[PDB]
């Protein structure tokens, strides 16, 4: 059975991401003695390099690690809302929405921070060998993909006429960027190599790394961005905003450890982020299955996939959020979960219908009742398309998966003293109070980003994730459950062919993204998915859209056979990019 890679096999180390620039990258980092901590944050920043589009430094990033020995654990890069961001405030500036784009969208940066504490508690390289890779790569330039010029052209009238900073960067002399010709950021190069420069003499390895923390916290990239943040921008309301964003926000902000949300499911444990991020509704379909599945891959296995899926995004909707508690064990609870697969019918559902955990009674944003009824960029800048990510298993057995995202060129203006803009993610709040996602002062707004590690037998086996919003925990699940159901190839999991295989998503629920519309009864599955499949779910209700061949999904995934000890890796073909490197 042809597969458009290989699943890669070996001894040494493999890495997976959404570009093979930052795999090569992060690699070079295991050829060099490094461990899968130090070859993720290289990766990282040669990603906000080579993906402008899709994150950047000021972004956000959920990262898994599972270290050799001992326990999974998540690191929360994703930022907080400011002190002074509350709903009342946007209220006052006639907002119904978090705009999609300009400084009050902005969240703490959380991204830095996040891959500082993973490179000071679990690596081993310094931070000036880390980073090189990027800096190289924005000083010296890389050849860009198609998109980063494409999305810069969508966004040029606001980049020419309200955003100069960012015409500056990306329209120099008012020419975008070229696939075949080297793109740079010598501003952005600059602000890491000051960055090294004045945290060389810190003292030891940990303390440079500490001492970083600071400088991006309260020197000269927080002076920069907080200035930023306080300049009148347009943004997707039609005026100039300002943010609330302050120094002290800044100061007070650290990335955290925690545990991460669990479900055990047939012999596997998949690991993900807490409610904070939409993380735990794959946990949510797995314990929506059945025990006894249909024939995998056919009509009636998509359909009980898909009106599940709707079932637990009208949960995440409901009840995910960062401003209040999240009933989370009786969600994925047994009791609850054997009344809920009932709701799973013949038909196909067009309605959101969350369930009541607990008897708790569901609270729904007037804004998601009201769009409930039964293109990447706009001009706006105003965005679906979402992250990257980012694998890596070692020679040790170390294990991360990431997805970084955020602070992408089309919906900020550049920070002209650091070559970036400031993210959107606030944009996922809600703008009425009383509500678990309820934009809130000292809160994560509820992230798309989500990355995964599973175990087998609690042993950490496979480390994988996907970009795209709203779609990351769909594919996601449609690729986890592939691996566990696909037979083996070369005796080990069928990483390549999961991914290879036809893939869909449905829109049938509140989008993240602003401005927050949604598709009732809305499926999109491949044109490479079996035409009488598509024939079935109209049958049975569904608004189906057959998008083209090769378009659903940008997964990534590592993995470690524990009998043997050999890493393997896969990745994503769609919209050649996306690749696999290892030994």
């Amino acid at each position: 059975m042809f597969t458009t890679r290989p699943t890669l096999q070996g001894t040494f180390g493999m890495v997976s991401s959404t570009h093979w620039l930052a795999s090569q990258s992060a690699m070079a980092v295991l050829e060099d003695g490094g461990n899968a901590y130090d070859a993720a944050v290289a990766g990282a920043f040669v990603l906000h390099v080579v993906e402008p589009h899709l994150n950047g430094p000021a972004g956000e990033v959920p990262i898994l690690l599972a270290p050799a020995g001992g326990e999974v654990r998540v690191l929360c890069g994703q930022g907080v809302a400011p002190a002074g961001a509350t709903v009342a405030h946007y209220k006052g500036l006639g907002l119904d929405l978090v705009p999609g784009t300009g400084p009050l969208a902005a969240a703490v940066p959380g991204a830095f921070d996040a891959w500082m504490l993973l490179l000071r508690d679990h690596g081993t390289k310094p931070l000036a060998d880390v980073l090189k890779y990027a800096v190289g790569y924005a000083e010296h330039g890389h050849a860009p993909v198609e998109n980063v010029g494409v999305t810069v052209e969508t966004v040029r009238e606001l980049f020419e006429t309200e955003w100069t900073t960012s015409a500056d960067v990306y329209l120099p002399g008012g020419k975008a960027p070229r696939p075949g010709e080297l793109l740079r950021n010598p501003t952005l190069a600059a602000t890491w190599k000051r960055l090294l420069a004045e945290v060389a003499g810190a003292g030891d390895r940990e303390a440079q790394i500490e001492a970083a923390r600071e400088v991006w916290r309260t020197g000269f990239i927080a002076e920069a961005l907080v200035r930023q943040a306080r300049r009148p921008t347009m943004d997707t309301s039609g005026e100039r905003h300002t943010g609330t964003l302050t120094a002290a926000d800044l100061a007070g902000w650290s990335a955290t450890y925690e545990a991460p949300a669990t479900y055990d499911w047939n012999g596997w444990t998949v690991c993900k982020a807490g409610p904070w991020s939409q993380g735990p509704v794959l946990l949510q379909q797995l314990a929506l299955l059945p025990p006894e599945l249909p024939e995998y891959g056919s009509a009636d296995y998509v359909h009980l996939l898909v009106e599940g899926c709707k079932l637990a995004m009208a949960d995440r909707e409901a009840w995910y959020g960062d401003a209040a508690e999240v009933p989370l064990d009786e969600l994925l609870s047994a009791e609850y979960n054997a009344g809920r697969r009932e709701l799973v019918g013949d038909k196909a559902s067009h309605e959101l219908r969350p369930g009541s955990p607990g008897g708790r009674t569901a609270r729904l944003s007037a804004h998601a009742d009201l769009v409930a009824t039964g293109p990447d960029v706009a001009a706006d800048g105003s965005t679906r398309g979402d992250a990257c990510h980012l694998d890596v298993v070692d020679r040790w057995g170390n294990m991360v998966a990431a997805t970084p995202s955020g602070g992408w060129l089309q919906s900020n203006p550049v920070v002209p003293e650091l070559g970036f803009p400031l993210g959107t993610r606030l944009q996922m709040t809600w703008l009425e109070e009383g509500l678990p996602n309820s934009l809130t002062p000292g809160r994560r707004p509820r992230t798309t980003l989500t990355p995964s590690i599973a175990l087998r037998d609690g042993i950490p086996v496979m480390a994988f994730g996907t970009p795209g919003g709203d779609q990351q925990d769909q594919w996601q699940l449609h690729f986890f459950l592939a691996v566990a159901l696909r037979a083996r190839v070369r005796g080990g999991l069928d990483l390549q062919g999961a991914i290879d295989a036809p893939n869909w998503h449905n829109d049938s629920f509140p989008g993240s993204f602003y401005p927050r519309g949604m598709r009732p009864g809305s499926v999109t599955v491949e044109a490479r998915m079996d035409p009488g499949i598509a024939a079935e779910l109209r049958r049975r209700g569904h608004e189906v859209t057959v998008g083209p061949p090769w378009s659903e999904g940008r997964l990534c995934a590592v993995a470690r056979d524990p009998r043997t000890g050999i890493l393997s890796a896969a990745a994503n073909p769609r919209g050649m990019q996306g690749y696999a490197v290892g030994r």
